[PDB]
């Protein structure tokens, strides 16, 4: 077996490995990259995402949000507080304000270190979950708006036609917000861009690991998962990688910077941090070995988790005795 420790693999494609999206994912995962839940990929030297990002700030982000944290430094959860709509440079503007940058430090590790010390002491305000894409129609190599769709995946393997489409999102971050601990909807990849700016250092647990995640979170957040039978579908709780060694969990970490790709595997939680100003693209995608972990992916029918309209159809083929119960949670 490839990767038997799980180790997050860092992959360096040439152009000519990068034309070819699906290939290279299988071949990545032909090497084991799936074990550890997340892999980082290095697009060749010859590729752009796009030429500059002179002109980004009058991109609106509507809804900023304000993470609030409770709890105790690595035992937290976060909520949102809607803020009124700022364009990207205003944003910009207020990460690097005195109240908002991110501290001095020596390197990321001593950044990571202050950052569980101190996050919950702090309410930063992300960009998060922003339809669009910031690559250039022209760029035809791992664009994330130019991929294959959930749909037409589902459609290939399965030959049922669905409703339902699949388009990127944008984050524009700022120092200490944070990405809650989560697999994605229907437990399927994720492939994420960061396009500019400061650093987002990652957690991941590896997917055969991942029940093991799920136990701790229910005892460290007891009312929580009283109320929800997969509570971590709210994307609310987040648990420090002390917290987690202390209790045996196996997991690991990695900085992406600009200009890398993180990929995300099915069933690989994942939680994290920017360091700074930033901005970051990311799609879910699907193979055919997803298949087999979307039709046992857990669901949140309390109501809180609420998602997007192509999720529907994905629960209705793939999961059809939980249909019912989900959909009277999204209505
Ligand atoms: O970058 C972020 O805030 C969160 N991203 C992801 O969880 C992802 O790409 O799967
Ligand atoms: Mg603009
Ligand atoms: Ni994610
Ligand atoms: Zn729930």
């Amino acid at each position: 077996a490839q990767n038997p420790n799980c180790n997050i693999m860092i992959f360096h494609p040439t152009k000519e490995e990068f034309n070819d999206f699906d290939k290279y994912i299988a071949y990545m995962e032909s090497q084991g990259a799936h074990r550890a839940g997340l892999a980082k990929i290095i697009p060749p030297k010859e590729w752009k995402a796009r030429e500059t990002y002179d002109n980004i700030s009058e991109i609106l982000i509507a809804t900023p949000l304000q993470q609030v944290a409770s709890g105790r430094a690595g035992v937290f959860t976060q909520y949102h507080k809607k803020k009124k709509a700022m364009t990207v440079g205003e944003y910009r503007h207020l990460a690097n304000s005195k109240k908002y940058q991110t501290p001095p430090h020596q390197n990321f590790e001593d950044l990571e270190r202050k950052y569980w010390k101190n996050r919950i002491y702090n309410s930063p305000i992300y960009g998060a979950d922003i339809s669009g894409s910031l690559f250039d129609e022209n760029t035809k190599q791992w664009n994330l708006g130019h991929l294959g769709t959930i749909q037409d995946l589902l459609e290939k393997e399965c030959g049922v036609v669905i409703e339902g489409v699949n388009t990127p999102y944008l984050y524009f971050g700022m120092w200490k917000t944070t990405f809650a601990w989560h697999t994605e909807d229907m437990d399927l990849y994720s492939i994420n861009y960061l396009h500019l700016g400061e650093p987002k250092t990652w957690y991941v647990v590896p997917p055969e690991h991942g029940q093991r995640l799920e136990r701790l979170a229910r005892e460290l957040f007891p009312g929580s998962s009283r109320g929800c039978g997969a509570f971590l579908r709210h994307k609310v709780a987040l648990i420090s990688p002390t917290v987690l060694k202390e209790n045996g969990i196996p997991f690991n970490r990695i900085t992406q910077e600009a200009g890398e790709f993180m990929v995300t595997f099915p069933y690989g939680y994942h939680a994290g941090f920017n360091h700074g100003f930033n901005c970051a693209e990311a799609i879910n995608f699907a193979t055919p070995r997803w298949i087999d972990y979307g039709k046992m992916a857990s669901q949140c029918s309390c109501g809180e988790a609420r998602v997007t309209f192509s999720m529907d159809a994905f629960v209705r083929i793939l999961q059809p005795e939980r249909y019912d119960l989900w959909k009277r949670g999204q209505d």
